[PDB]
């Protein structure tokens, strides 16, 4: 009868009114705060009026009609989001879609810097306008953000500040805690992302594929009833939000994590602790549930998926539920597997029962099925080995500036800024996982590596600068890793012409924390290599190692800046001597 007041009854209005400020954030990212708040008061307004008259001028309408008509008394100017007004002319489907079409995945907006002593005067005078401000904040940096899950995070960031704020020491408590918020946010934006750029480029079965894998993985003691029930409602819920149906979204995302905590006994042993929880953060455990034990009961597959006698028959019945259970029990079976890992897996079981199951004598073709699955995985799990040893041996910083080498060297037409962000956030990934439990590994690398070059593929969508990349990109998702992996130095490139100033350092660099010169050397390496393609990893560490010892004497000195401008320039010629 009437949607919004529907979402406004079961949301409530702090949810209703967070989720319409993060959907307003994410469609319109350059609008100032103040017009989103009126915004968002006002379509509050408007619900309740619909809450206590649902036959009310207008309460019959979508949604989007209701969402996109207010955005467009704003979004019509112009000046200020130049697309997005013709957007405003299209009626709805049509407009939502153009609205979709025209997020932007990488604004550039000035960096969030904690600010412990006038941020907590902010979040007293008014602390529901203070936690509105972090959504819109977050929301339009990162403008397919998983919903609901900002507003959880929303609710740690007033934790934060109500823990910090009246403590003695403001940034002692504060500042450890929004860094490592950040971090959350900024895994968790990878992950929502890797999701809806699945979606667009590969559609719903790829979703279900990826999500099948995963949740077999995490509860190996469910049956495929429930795997399946899940994996259908959550790609459902995950198809929504992508498409910017945040209220819908939200409204199916509290249904799905009530059948599970109801199913809980017939899903997992590890959801107790997410079950006995609130609504936010009873999903967000769930959704960040450890894996389970594997059962005692597993079946061996080989009996039924290689030796059977009557698979072609089960096969081309329902190949996609054949699959989904071929996936699930393959998946249930191996978390020390990666989720694109078991997608290869299963592509070629697929791939091997088509080739079979229209030859003469199809058994005999497929009973050596699992046997084409060992090379699939030797690779990848000897390459995580490879990175780990080298992570372990030199440490995050150089290991960083290897990757930085390798990935300027597979796309030097990439921008700089990127190259850099790649590499230290995939330096971060051997952080993260090399120290786990070595059968743990291989899937927090190749999963986590997923999202960083999912992160790559959509800022090459949008500023796209080498074929190779969208080769890569767009040809599936279960290969870009492997893609992206064998990606040699590109011999077309020519050569970056020489500029002196680029690898020219100041003392201005002394200021910066070490993260910052960190970049700035990083920066520079990546450059270094722009220039000289075919030097060699240990000819930049070495003339990298040069640069390190120079910005150090020169930051020691008593002039710094002779110092740079005396030695600086040896140093950059000298340097191109020892890259040939
Ligand atoms: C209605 C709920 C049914 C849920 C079970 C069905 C899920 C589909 C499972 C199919 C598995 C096929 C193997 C596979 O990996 O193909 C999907 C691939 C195809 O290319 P990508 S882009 S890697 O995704």
């Amino acid at each position: 009868k009437s949607e919004i007041a529907h979402r406004f009854n079961d949301l409530g209005e702090k949810h209703f009114k967070g989720l319409v400020l993060v959907a307003f954030s994410q469609y319109l990212q350059q609008c100032p705060f103040e017009d989103h708040v009126k915004l968002v008061n006002e379509v509050t307004e408007f619900a309740k009026k619909c809450a206590a008259d649902e036959s009310a001028e207008n309460c019959d309408k979508s949604l989007h009609t209701l969402f996109g008509d207010k955005l467009c008394t704003v979004a019509t100017l112009r000046a200020t989001y130049g697309e997005l007004a013709d957007c405003c002319e299209k009626q709805e489907p049509e407009r939502n879609e153009c609205f979709l079409t025209h997020k932007d995945d990488h604004p550039n907006l000035p960096k969030l810097k904690p600010e412990p002593d006038a941020q907590c005067a902010a979040f007293q005078e008014d602390p529901d306008k203070f936690l509105g401000k972090y959504l819109y904040e977050v929301a339009r940096r990162h403008p397919y953000f998983y919903g609901p899950e900002l507003l959880f995070h929303a609710e740690e960031y007033k934790a934060d500040f109500t823990e910090c704020c009246p403590a003695d020491d403001k940034a002692g408590c504060l500042i450890p805690k929004l860094d490592a918020l950040k971090e959350r946010i900024l895994l968790s934006s990878a992950k929502e992302r890797l999701k809806c750029s699945s979606f667009q480029n590969f559609g719903e079965r790829a979703v279900k594929a990826w999500s099948v894998a995963r949740l077999s993985q995490k509860f190996p003691k469910a049956d495929f009833a429930e795997v399946s029930k899940i994996v259908t409602d959550l790609t459902k819920v995950h198809k929504e939000c992508c498409h910017g149906d945040l209220l819908e979204c939200a409204d199916d995302r509290a249904d799905l994590a009530k059948y599970i905590c109801e199913h809980q006994d017939s899903i997992s042993g590890k959801l107790k602790a997410c079950c006995d929880k609130p609504l936010l953060q009873k999903s967000h455990c769930i959704a960040e549930v450890k894996e389970d034990d594997l059962p005692s009961d597993l079946p061996a597959l080989a009996a039924d998926f290689a030796e059977d006698k009557e698979i072609c028959k089960h096969y081309k019945d329902a190949k996609d539920v054949f699959l989904g259970t071929f996936l699930y029990e393959y998946s249930r079976r191996h978390p020390d597997y990666s989720v694109s890992l078991l997608l290869r897996i299963a592509k070629t079981y697929e791939a091997t029962l088509e080739k079979c199951c229209a030859e003469a004598d199809p058994p005999a073709c497929y009973a050596t099925v699992f046997d084409q699955f060992t090379p699939l995985v030797e690779e990848p799990k000897s390459l995580v080995k490879k990175n780990c040893d080298l992570f372990e041996e030199v440490g995050e910083y150089d290991f960083q500036n290897a990757l930085i080498v390798r990935y300027t060297k597979k796309a030097p037409q990439v921008s700089t800024p990127t190259l850099v962000e790649i590499g230290r956030t995939l330096g971060k990934v051997g952080s993260r996982c090399c120290k786990l439990p070595e059968s743990e590994r291989l899937p927090c690398s190749e999963n986590h590596l997923a999202l960083a070059l999912n992160r790559l593929c959509v800022l090459h969508e949008k500023t796209p600068v080498s074929e190779k990349i969208t080769k890569c990109c767009t040809d599936s998702l279960a290969e870009r890793r492997p893609c992206f992996s064998a990606l040699e130095l590109d011999e077309g490139y020519v050569p970056k012409e020489f500029k002196a100033e680029t690898f020219t350092f100041h003392a201005d660099i002394c200021t910066l924390p070490e993260d910052e010169k960190q970049i700035k050397k990083q920066s520079a390496l990546a450059e270094l290599v722009k220039h000289k393609p075919k030097a060699t990893k240990e000819q930049l560490k070495t003339v990298l190692g040069n640069f390190s010892a120079f910005v150090a004497k020169c930051c020691g000195a008593e002039d710094k800046e002779a110092c740079f401008a005396e030695e600086g320039p040896k140093l950059v010629a000298s340097s191109q001597l020892a890259l040939a």
